[PDB]
């Protein structure tokens, strides 16, 4: 009952407006070599969604690091937008660096399947984490009433990246898994004759030939990780309403 | 490919699992439950086992929020209880919730779980439907990375916590930098209601569109903050070792 | 391309949501025995609209007396209507007392036609001029580097009601005709009989079979539409930009 | 509802019978670098409709002055077209210079969304303003029972040629507005940069980023508009059937 | 009903994941100038399809020496496979030497007609007997609760090849036709010139123009087939559970 | 290209002609408790298909011994069928006791999916093995050039009926599977629980919780079935083309 | 209804299957100068069939006279065909020399029209009869209750070829017709010049201009086709059953 | 590629127009118990037509004598059909008592499929025999140059109504079969009894089971059908031409 891009895919083209020109998606980002999180909020002017966007602003230079761009969405006008911006820097002291997709007409969140029976007329709390090829690598799906944990997005690009180069799939709750820590997985063997070389071989870790990790990742990379969810866990020395 | 949304009824359907047949969403609504709906590709595959085993090790405060698990993937009954063997026999922990098996991906195809990544298997998808049957909150992971279980803990926590107080949950929740463990009072929606708002002075405004309060309880707030310390820290004593 | 609502149709049943409340179109302007004005403009926080907007306000008492309510619309949200209609308060010290449509998906849009070539997101500047009995009488349709004439409406309304009331037909330019003035026009003959007896009859004027008219409107209904152009014609004695 | 041509798209391209000849739309005006307007009426030998060609008539001079051909449109002959221009200029005194299409099928009115719900067989009082481009600016639907204001007409082509010419949008009212008079509006920064820019540099008047305003309007430009409103707003000095 | 392949078409072309790679049939076994036998059975970890694979595994050198590949099917995954292939090693001391094809979303079970009404997601235990130029010849279709006879599939396989290599048919039970023993059937007379050839000849034995045989099979051929027999009726010395 | 009847499915409901007279399937088999064979042959007067016509009814006693009627099937005339029947009874010595459907045009055929790429115009070797219930339980295809194994059929009733009796299901070759001999396979588990009972009820012998039997069929139940193969197994005594 | 060839059309292209072998109809007679008559019967080993193949055989020299060559067909098999020619020599003593078609799933029937209401399975006793060209010149439907009059298809033939030599039109009961008795009909006039022309010429016998006549058919030619009626006439003088 | 009624049908229900009234059939036949031969010919005023009305005259009363009435048809009008039996009365001294169809727009000759590829215009010589029921019987397709044998339709009716009374089929060339002269065919025996019963009884002359006749015609009926075959090959005493 509601049509979406799928994990795999190419994001789809289209063009876009922002409060920062015209753009197009996918190709904008990945002419930079950037991966990009897209995200919706239901409309300006709203409290979670200002949380979100102040949530993003502060972990913008981690997302710089990664290589990665941010942009919002929701169905209001360009103006709205900086008005919202601008609203935020007023009340908050947080100024926000990234765009948003003005989609008046719900043209972007009927393409990318954003409208939910919550709301006709507002756009759910999507996110779409796509790689510097273009390609969708993971969908979240929040509703109205809750806020996302942004750091969870974080360390998604993170161990993908670490995934996508060492060759290695990524344990639940990496780097802190219960089983094997912060090791990463080898891809499961899909033959005999690869089981065997894998149980012969005694290069890796391995419960039985399916289940085979080593610790590849760089003590950087690991601590990197760790950080993202420490600062998810920690209550803030500071409540930003408190100075304003 | 076409999904469920959030705000619709959980699709009606029998399926089979390890435990038996059951209705969803009926069988979770008549024990007055939520239900955690979870995907993973193939049974014997290491990213799969890795979060079988976090949901295990989480299986009591899944119970203390009120909310069942119910895992699915594409193979049979069979495979099912000889993989939740394996578990058990190498690794230690018994897996205590059932497994879905749906070999020609009729549940898959109707939950949209069959991504661009594989056309056999399954995504890492997730469904938080609550006790009336209605989904709450969708997730996607991919076959490279396991899912972050202490969130869908959090989430199932901060949206019973809104229910039950008529409040949103900001961004982070209960670690907010604006509003700390505050939660949101819904915006005013009329300038009748606009101007109630900010001559009232009941909460903290930023503004008549941001108001805020601290109506958790303590034990409300520790349990969620618990979920994300749990998350970041790291194991005392990792299970390939004590197995 | 592109279909409309038409004269002498019923407006088109809908429920819409305003930033005063939801309510049923035209039902709830039907039920009260009210005219209603619909109009549209492209964004809230653009100049011309804020023009527009304020131009309707300092009208609002003229249209209340004729029986006629307002009603805006938009493709935005309520939140940007309230926060809008606060900075006229604030910027130019001018309450607008009417709602405004919040039409994010422009479901609305399309169902009236108000989206043309110039955008494909924003309203052009539509006008919806409905009688009590829930009938369109008039539609007007602005662009968006152009203000409407807020007088006309007034005139248009005041005219129609006259003419409804008398029976008569409203001639060019009225209440100043330059062929006769303040006078109404009796609808033209149909059959070879009526027009032989209205040139028998000493009841009308006539130029001839086919021109009749007579003088019913009162004194203070021909005053009341000069007004309306008088204050179209003449500068403003003091302009409020001035007056902050 | 009814399809039409839409603000912003060219004028539909076609051949159309007039009393003056054979003329394909809307290229016969761009060709002479002239703007038109194209406006409708019921029937021939009716009496509103008589005064609004009256009307035109007695303006022709000023829309010849703004570049301005007229062109009306019924669904009579040719044959009754030339008997009604001979019956006014008979029993009014005033000769109507200008073309008339005859649409005796309807093809014209169908192809323009000019039958509306008050009659199946005759014209609504439609109002097509198009720029010497060939390109549709503002559309009016006036019905039987009610005459246009023509000197609304003049405005919106002055208020358009304007804002074309001195890159500006056109407040509500206008050259009367009450806010800012006379003055003329800079289309609002659709950027965060843009609206910074705006609001750093003195280069306007503004009530803030998204309202800035000048007055590069010449008093000649100012005064001509303003006069076409004093001329709707005056008691005739002497009515034309009186000089009969 | 439910849709099939038929015996005299050619093996539909797809490409399928076993437990040993990627494949395309029937060109994979073409190629190699191989015979295969393609058999579904419901799902692995189950006690008569063990059976069953067991019982091939038992007769795979009977099969190599025909010049006879053996491939199987379940839409259980490629990691079930290799499990299910080590559990049987383990507990019954049988290495299963042949692939099993993984088709966990019924695609290939679809193509092949294989989902019969006993279950809506496990195959029945089809049997596809493909020749060297990758034609269906021959196709069995036993149910969830009854094991196929093995050597039923060598005596076809090798009573094909014989029709094929010598010109000549099948009887019934052969090698042991009640009728004709280890005889070979030549086709039939199709025109009246043929049968009155065949009664004038004196080349075969004939009980009539429409049955003649003789017997040109070597004894090592008929040999070969009644051992299949045999090895079916003879209850085993020693049962592989003990041994285990 | 071809669609047929299913394992599981209830034999579709049919009026047939047979050279013993009109009867309904299932229903006339069904009334009587009966199961029945429907086997199919390309054409009367063929030898391969002579063949299987005397393996059938020299196995007559066989199949009444296990409550099993025969039909057979051709696109021949009941004239034909007649024909041949006197052919065989009088060249070999042999009486055919059971009806032969006539289908000249295919129409049971088409229904029962017999017509194959290998004839246009004449069906395969099909066996339907049905059961008291009119369920349809095997479905064999053997080709033109093939003749049936006839004992197999035997065996796959009685096993059938056996599994039914007992609530079993029959291991591979039975009853002579290498793994278990006579033993009779219990349905595996399918839960946890079941899995847990079985491994600690010490009432079956097992291999694993998925892998369970006993030997609950009688000495004579094991010992005709072993007849059936050994019989298929044994060089005949005397040939009848002998003893014509 | 059902659907046919029709007079004047070629014969459907087609490879037929005969007791002789496969041929292409029309080609096979047209590339050797020969009519043929195509006839069908319901079923071999009937009756009246078995009496008009009888006729047919003793008509065999006659035909070949003609240069007409004779094709049966029924949905029997070619092997049926041959035992029913068997058993015809061996019953009655007549040998068929000309072939049957073998139709066993109505392919050729139904192509012809060949299966009417009397019988769903079996064809009607239909009869084309096919000029060198490869044209039908006449077609006949017997049904299953009544055989043919041989000599009426030898007269059809021989009048027939008498019409395309002579270019003359046959009367009715040619060549005893009682009007002009073995004379030929001349085609009528279609002009009112050639009607004027035939009237005037004397070089025909005439009742009037649309019916004129003569004698060009030969003493042989006549005296053949009154033999065909004489034979038809005649009480045989022995019966072949009281010789067997 | 062409329609008809077939064998075994009821006549297709029609009214039509004849040069005797407006008629049903088959009802006005049916209604009376009489049979109907219903006949075409391609235009009046065509001479093989009219030697076909004169002989169908001449067999008036051995028509009529067998229950049988006789109706033409062509599309020629009710006027020339009048016309040309008045034509035939005076140059031929033969009056036709019998009515024709008027078809003149082809609606009842495409209804019975008589419009073939000789003539896009004219019907072919096309015969429906129909009983007494309104059963389609016997159906024959002569071209436009070829006369009709009239005495085989006599002798088909003939045939027909003894075959009904004496349930016998009829030989070829009855009565006089090469065979069986004017003997009748027991339908055969359809199953294995009754083939064994027929065998037994020593009821009947048989060749075999299949073909058995007797004598039960009447001296009358056989010496009935002789006269139509013997006047069929008789030369005719006198010619009408010479004694017109």
């Amino acid at each position: 009952p509601g049509s979406i891009p799928l994990i795999g895919e190419r994001f789809p083209e289209m063009e876009v407006t922002t409060d920062h020109g015209v753009i197009k998606l996918p190709d904008h980002y990945v002419s930079q070599g950037k991966w990009f999180v897209l995200f919706s909020h239901p409309a300006d002017f709203t409290p979670v969604s200002t949380t979100e966007f102040v949530s993003f602003a502060r972990r913008y230079e981690d997302f710089q690091r990664l290589g990665v761009d941010l942009i919002g969405l929701s169905v209001d006008s360009v103006f709205s937008h900086i008005k919202w911006k601008e609203a935020i820097e007023r009340h908050i002291g947080v100024r926000i660096p990234f765009p948003i997709i003005a989609d008046p007409q719900g043209t972007v969140a009927r393409r990318l399947g954003l409208l939910h029976a919550e709301s006709a007329t507002h756009t759910v709390r999507g996110v779409f984490i796509v790689d510097a090829r273009g390609v969708i690598r993971t969908m979240l799906y929040y509703p109205m009433e809750l806020g996302r944990l942004v750091d969870e997005i974080l360390r998604i690009v993170k161990a993908l990246k670490l995934g996508d180069s060492l060759k290695r799939a990524v344990p639940a709750d990496w780097p802190n898994n219960e089983i094997i820590g912060e090791g990463l997985i080898v891809p499961p063997p899909t033959t005999e004759d690869q089981a065997r070389a894998r149980m012969e071989s005694g290069q890796y870790r391995s419960l039985d030939w399916w289940f085979s990790w080593d610790t590849p990742a760089s003590r950087d990379d690991v601590e990197e990780a760790r950080r993202y969810l420490r600062r998810a866990a920690e209550k803030p020395a500071k409540l930003l309403y408190e100075e304003a």
